[PDB]
């Protein structure tokens, strides 16, 4: 049922973590294709058909 | 076998015809379907398509 020595103690000189590193970024792909609607740059020579 | 009488005469006021009146055309209407070479009259807008 018991033994009368037990404890708990710090141990410092620990911490674990500051200023929460962010290194993530998206890519997106699909919408990088959801872009169809377009226009092109046209040049007409003359006499030409 | 024969009779003694018989003649050719002039009867003269009696002209045919002179001059050849001429009053012939063609249609050729063929040929005038047998102009497939062609070429068209452009015009271009600016900003256009």
């Amino acid at each position: 049922t018991y033994l009368d020595n037990l404890s708990i103690t710090e141990l410092n000189s620990t911490p674990e973590i500051l200023d929460e590193p962010e290194v993530k970024i998206p890519t997106d792909q699909e919408i990088m294709d959801a872009h169809k609607i377009y226009f092109a740059d046209l040049n007409f020579n003359p006499s030409t058909g």
